């Protein structure tokens, strides 16, 4: 059945004040079926608040829209982000124990986004692996996709993954 609506929504910040529900829809419909599309406006002046939301029919359509950034809507580059579950590019990965290596984390996480840093944590005194790591991506959407999954399995371990600093 249908993925939860919260996971199919994109907040679109930085809109041109001239963007309307119709022009926002016409833009974002290029990447999927939109079940909802709203420009936030002042209740008295009707002047745009400079942000809005679009809701796609599926998560894969959200991915397609995010993969097509940068989006220029009505002449202005906007800022799409998945709805809340801050905006960061780094994750903590725990529960990897002592047998998990860089390539294990790379091979798994590279399908969420472009990796810039993998840091497998070792003990300051002994050099032994401590069983957690940090992965830094080039962009926040990778992290946003990662942290909404219920499960992450890497090197046979069920991992705890959260946003880092
Ligand atoms: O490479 C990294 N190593 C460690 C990190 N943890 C943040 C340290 C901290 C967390 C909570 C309170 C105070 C300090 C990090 O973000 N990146």
């Amino acid at each position: 059945p249908k993925e939860p609506e919260q996971l199919r929504k994109l907040f679109i910040g930085g809109l041109s004040f001239e963007t309307t529900d119709e022009s926002l829809r016409s833009h974002f419909e290029q990447w999927g079926t939109l079940t909802d599309c709203v420009v936030m406006r002042d209740p008295n002046t009707k002047r745009s608040r400079g942000f809005g939301f679009v809701t796609y029919a599926t998560v894969e359509e959200v991915d397609a829209a995010m993969n097509a950034r940068p989006h220029k809507v009505d002449g202005r580059v906007v800022e799409p982000k998945r709805a809340v579950s801050l905006t960061v590019k780094k994750i903590f990965v725990g529960g990897i124990k002592e047998d998990t290596e860089e390539h294990h984390l790379r091979d798994y996480f590279e399908q969420y986004g472009k990796i810039e840093v993998i840091e497998i944590m070792t003990d300051r005194g002994s050099g032994k692996k401590r069983g957690f790591a940090f992965v830094t991506f080039d962009d926040h959407d990778s992290v946003d996709k990662i942290v909404i999954q219920k499960y992450h399995t890497v090197n046979g371990h069920n991992c705890e993954v959260r946003k880092a600093l």
